[PDB]
């Protein structure tokens, strides 16, 4: 069954910021995503110089961008270490608290929201083009998860019944109406290009 939880007020604030304020340069959401997945897989090969059987799940250590507009989606896929239902509803959340008031306080005094990442909260950039997300993860000693959230203060989270995924992430952005340049890839190609060019794994662009 579906459990529903609240945002911390914080993390409910950030997002409605990212939601509300005017701000063109929406595109920065593809390289904050693609970092959360770099430094992910980092986490996985790293943890695995010292217990290789932690690959037994996937040796492969790369990323994938799907686009498919007949759903409106573009899907970020990692093999990297993946979440615990602990990370989805309680550790991250927690850690993202002083990243947001900090981030949030930087925002007058001039800077803006292409910084987030500096702050380690970029993931909540998706929202800049996402009306949903939604991310299936795996982690090594624990069960393939979904998490949901359209915004609005609450999230959801379910154990997976869908088709297995071995370990790591995959963020499905459900694209808001006038962001489908984001499904284009001649557009995506060019942002990966301008902002994620030195990134450690390959990164596949899939076509339609
Ligand atoms: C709430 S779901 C989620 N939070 N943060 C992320 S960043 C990340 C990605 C993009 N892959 N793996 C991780 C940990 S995904």
């Amino acid at each position: 069954h579906v459990e529903t939880f609240a945002f911390q007020a914080e993390i409910a604030q950030l997002m409605s910021l990212i939601i509300n304020t005017f701000y063109s340069n929406k595109e920065i959401f593809l390289r904050e995503l693609i970092s959360n997945s770099s430094d992910a897989l980092d986490k996985i090969r790293y943890e695995s110089l010292t217990d290789p059987s932690k690959l037994d799940s996937g040796k492969e250590l790369h990323i994938n961008l799907i686009p498919n507009k007949q759903d409106r989606t573009l899907t970020i896929v990692d093999t990297g270490i993946g979440m615990t239902k602990a990370d989805l509803i309680n550790n991250l959340g927690t850690i993202a608290k002083s990243g947001t008031k900090a981030f949030m306080e930087a925002l007058q005094a001039g800077a803006d929201i292409s910084m987030i990442g500096q702050f380690g909260v970029g993931f909540y950039s998706a929202y800049l083009v996402a009306e949903k997300v939604t991310v299936i993860t795996k982690h090594n000693d624990d069960e393939q998860y979904a998490w949901e959230s359209s915004a609005g203060g609450s999230f959801t989270v379910r154990t997976d019944t869908g088709e297995p995924m071995g370990r790591g992430t995959k963020v499905i952005l459900h694209l808001k109406e006038d962001q489908t340049e984001y499904l284009e890839e001649r557009r995506i190609k060019e942002i990966v290009k301008k902002h994620s060019q030195f990134i450690g794994y390959p990164i596949t662009l899939f076509v339609e």
